[PDB]
Formats: C-alpha cells, sequence, structure tokens
C-alpha cells in the first residue's frame, strides 16, 4: 500500500505515535517519507546482509526475523514480512521499541539526515488528525 501524506499521518497518530517518546508526528511522517515514500512494501537490502522492510525500513539485523540474516535477532518478535502488511501495526509496534533503545530516531539515518532540525510540522499541515 502506497499511503497518502494525510492518510498515513492519521494512521499514526490512532496506533499511538504521535509524541511517542517526545518524537512529534510530522518527525514520523518525514522519517516515513524519506525511508519509502510511503509505500508498505519498501525494502532495501544492506552491504551486511540484512534488510530493511516498510514504511519505517525496520532492519533485520536486530528487529525482525527473515530467515537470511545470519548472527540477527528478532526483539519485535515478528516476521520481517509483517513490516510489508497494508495495516501499519506490526510496523508501529516495533518502531515503538527501536524508538525506546536509547538514541531516539537517530536509529533511522534517513531521520537524522533528512528530518531532524528541520520543520518537520509541515508534514502534517492541512490534515485533518
Ligand atoms: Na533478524
Amino acid at each position: 500500500k502506497v499511503f497518502g501524506r494525510c492518510e498515513l499521518a492519521a494512521a499514526m497518530k490512532r496506533h499511538g505515535l504521535d509524541n511517542y517518546r517526545g518524537y512529534s508526528l510530522g518527525n514520523w511522517v518525514c522519517a516515513a517519507k524519506f525511508e519509502s515514500n510511503f509505500n508498505t512494501q519498501a525494502t532495501n537490502r544492506n552491504t551486511d546482509g540484512s534488510t530493511d522492510y516498510g514504511i519505517l525500513q525496520i532492519n533485520s539485523r536486530w528487529w525482525c526475523n527473515d530467515g537470511r540474516t545470519p548472527g540477527s535477532r528478532n526483539l519485535c518478535n515478528i516476521p520481517c514480512s509483517a513490516l510489508l502488511s497494508s495495516d501499519i501495526t506490526a510496523s508501529v509496534n516495533c518502531a515503538k521499541k527501536i524508538v525506546s533503545d536509547g538514541n531516539g530516531m537517530n536509529a533511522w539515518v534517513a531521520w537524522r539526515n533528512r528530518c531532524k532540525g528541520t520543520d518537520v510540522q509541515a508534514w502534517i499541515r492541512g490534515c485533518r488528525l
């Protein structure tokens, strides 16, 4: 599923991501924009052989099981495929664990490089929330 900007902002708000660990909803929408272009089916292979999955490009090194990332963990206790669902519940629940891990949203390199410190409220501007 390719979400619309305001459609995804509403789905993230409904699942409790708005101001989760102090990160306003525009932060999460901005991260999803640059990670996946709002596509739940986004995948990216890393040089290390891990894979990033879904709207927030969650990695198999730590967070999900894909059966093909040697030495990895599955801290969200999900198959990585769950992160590609049209239903963002697995992505959001796992993002909550990631952003609680110590480095906040820096865990998402695209958030640090493209969202951090910018006017992230522009990502929810005009959305009925
Ligand atoms: Na894994």
